[PDB]
């Protein structure tokens, strides 16, 4: 039962390569998606891909045993500046599982009680600034959760404060690092990339890379030269040890270890944070149940770490929102060898394939026909959800190592917004996606009234 399958509009000897020639490439292929359906050929000179969008396909695609994780051209290009970190490395090189034997106690619950009391550090600084506004000033959204998303990591992560709640403009990490994330997105369609019209772009992207490198010598120099004793994510890349080498981390590895957490420990969680915002104020009815559940749960003046673990309900809410709009929108996997997809489509050892995280979770044989509606209780139940129809954190092994940290520190901020502000969708706002590979709400703005509750 051999299929063939489809395939978008070619260019001649570009292939499909022009198709990703958009600021918003994720949702082109969305559009693609929805035309041709469950799974198409993508080919660009010298490559080939397979996009899958359906629960069917993906949940053989999620079999450690027949498929592995690929860098798919986008991480090939952040691996440029994050190396062999966590997340640009190959599950076969010798520092993925050192690393990560080395750094996942740095996420465990004894983890997370542990960075609980500088998360709330932070997110007081978010309260505080919106109960400073005057009346009707209005709340950047995507800029505040992005202050807040990267002032967590840097002082849970490596007691260091970005302070980007003192600063009108994005700390310079944030300009460099967007400026690099936009050059590896434009990059992905040049078919000549050594042409001399990119020599600009290969200077900027170095002096973005700099910028990023310089912030990470003063991370490391503070806290080797520090009198103070922490036991934080910088620590353990440190000292910890690989129980399986028995070796350490080097510094080499380090360094890009510390990139890797800058920037994937921050992004995707401001994203989150600004989609979640987004659902809210255009479903009062779904906003209301969660203010409800925060007033419930958060009794003292300060949240606590055993208070975020019951607010559940904030929990869905931000499930969901990872169901409609995954920030980081796809991961890619190549075949451990031959092997059959779904009985239709015969694959060769090395063929690789993307997931397309949005349009999987649009699947309607899935979630039913009302899949665009935000409705939290789609989570009340995790039986009840087949196998591999939600998967905003990756796959197996190769998993977000991060998630319980991003959803810990994501739980708390919402559940604390809610706790102390209405807000209102004053300009009736239009969504707007924009992409740096990662994927965030653009111009959206809200009002917030004070409930005038004292921290
Ligand atoms: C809602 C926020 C987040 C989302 C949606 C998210 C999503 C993902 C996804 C889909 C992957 C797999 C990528 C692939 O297969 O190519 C991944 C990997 C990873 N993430 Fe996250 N992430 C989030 C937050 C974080 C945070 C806060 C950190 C750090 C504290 C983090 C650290 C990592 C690391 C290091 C990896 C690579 C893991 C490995 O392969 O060993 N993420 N994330
Ligand atoms: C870092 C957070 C998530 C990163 C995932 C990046 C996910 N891309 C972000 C933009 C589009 C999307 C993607 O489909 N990319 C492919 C593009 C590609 C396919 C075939 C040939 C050439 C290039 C790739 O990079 O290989
Ligand atoms: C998971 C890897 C990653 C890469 C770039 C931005 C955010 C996350």
């Amino acid at each position: 039962t051999i299929k063939e399958m489809p395939q978008p509009k070619t260019f001649g000897e570009l292939k499909n390569l022009p198709l990703l020639n958009t600021d918003k490439p994720v949702q082109a292929l969305m559009k693609i998606a929805d035309e041709l359906g469950e799974i198409f050929k993508f080919e660009a000179p010298g490559r080939v891909t397979r996009y899958l969008s359906s629960q069917r396909l993906i949940k053989e695609a999620c079999d450690e045993s027949r498929f592995d994780k690929n860098l798919s051209q986008a991480l090939k290009f952040v691996r440029d500046f994050a190396g062999d970190g966590l997340a640009t490395s190959w599950t076969h090189e010798k520092n993925w599982k050192k690393a990560h034997n080395i750094l996942l106690p740095s996420f465990s619950q004894q983890a997370m009680k542990g960075y609980h009391a500088m998360m709330v550090d932070i997110a007081v600084q978010l309260v505080q600034k919106w109960e400073r506004l005057n009346a009707d000033e209005h709340i950047e959204v995507p800029e505040d959760m992005t202050r807040l998303t990267l002032d967590t990591i840097g002082l849970c992560g490596f007691n260091y404060r970005f302070n980007s709640f003192y600063r009108d403009q994005p700390h310079p990490f944030i300009t460099s690092m967007v400026r690099a994330l936009d050059e590896a997105m434009n990059k992905l369609q040049r078919a000549n990339p050594d042409d001399p019209a990119y020599d600009e772009n290969k200077r900027q992207f170095q002096e973005d890379i700099k910028v990023m490198n310089d912030l990470v010598d003063k991370i490391i120099a503070d806290r080797k030269a520090s009198g103070e004793q922490s036991d934080d994510l910088l620590t353990h890349m440190l000292n910890g040890k690989d129980p399986e080498t028995g070796e350490p981390l080097d510094d080499e590895n380090i360094r890009y270890q510390i990139i890797t957490f800058l920037i994937a420990g921050h992004e995707t969680t401001s994203g989150l944070l600004s989609f979640a915002l987004y659902f809210l104020v255009k479903n009062p009815h779904v906003l209301q149940k969660a203010a409800e559940e925060a007033a419930r749960v958060l009794v003292d003046p300060v949240p606590s770490y055993k208070q975020v673990k019951q607010l559940k309900y904030v929990g869905m809410v931000l499930n969901e929102a990872l169901r409609l709009w995954p920030t980081a929108p796809a991961f890619s996997l190549y075949a451990k060898e031959d092997t059959v997809l779904g009985g239709e489509y015969p694959l060769e050892k090395g063929d690789e394939l993307m997931v397309l995280i949005p349009q999987l979770h649009r699947d309607k044989t899935i979630w039913g026909d009302d899949v665009e509606e935000f409705r939290p209780e789609r989570f009340e139940n995790p039986s009840a959800i087949p196998q591999h129809a939600f998967k905003p954190h990756g796959n197996g092994q190769r998993a977000c190592i991060g998630q319980q940290f991003a959803l810990h520190e994501a739980t708390l901020v919402l559940g604390m917004m809610l706790k102390h502000f209405d807000f209102e969708d004053h300009t009736n706002y239009e969504l707007d996606i924009k992409e740096t590979l990662t994927l965030k709400p653009e111009g959206f703005v809200v009002k917030a009234k004070s409930k005038k509750i004292p921290l």
